[PDB]
């Protein structure tokens, strides 16, 4: 029924860093770093791995802090969004063909410019909250329809 997911949010005490997607889902929009996860692989070895793979960053400690399910109406295929946090980074954002990295003041962060379930979770991440979502959309623009709760266990 469902895809796993990874999406990786740097979050330092004044700053986060984001990425804008050059190709493919979410061309054009400041988010995250993540992606699919592999065949005998973990969700959190997946998360490392794709925040390396788009940020050039190092992670070792990850933590959960999300799980949001997306669904896209008319496309079969739901998507499993596991979201971790770090504050615990080694390198410098590397810029790709792919994938440009900003850091972002908190009070800065461009919501018109992302995905736009992030305006209902970032708020809960930004204080340390941990959370399930299930987002609805039409395209890519549009939420139909949400839930959002904060839990004490991811």
């Amino acid at each position: 029924a469902s895809r796993l997911y990874t999406l990786v949010l740097v979050l330092q005490p004044q700053r986060v860093l984001l990425g804008m997607k050059k190709r493919g889902f979410g061309a054009g929009r400041w988010n995250g770093f993540g992606g699919k996860v592999q065949e005998g692989e973990t969700i959190e070895d997946g998360a490392r791995r794709e925040l390396q793979e788009e940020s050039g960053l190092t992670v070792d400690a990850l933590h959960k802090v999300g799980q949001i399910v997306f669904e896209f109406v008319g496309e079969p295929e739901l998507m499993d969004v596991h979201v971790f946090c770090t504050d615990s980074i080694q390198g410098t954002p590397v810029e790709s063909d792919e994938m440009r990295p900003c850091w972002f003041q908190l009070d800065q962060i461009p919501f018109k410019d992302m995905w736009p379930d992030d305006s209902y979770w970032f708020p809960l991440l930004l204080q340390k909250k941990k959370f399930h979502g299930y987002f609805k959309f039409q395209g890519q623009d549009t939420i139909l329809d949400y839930t959002l709760r904060e839990v004490d266990t991811v």
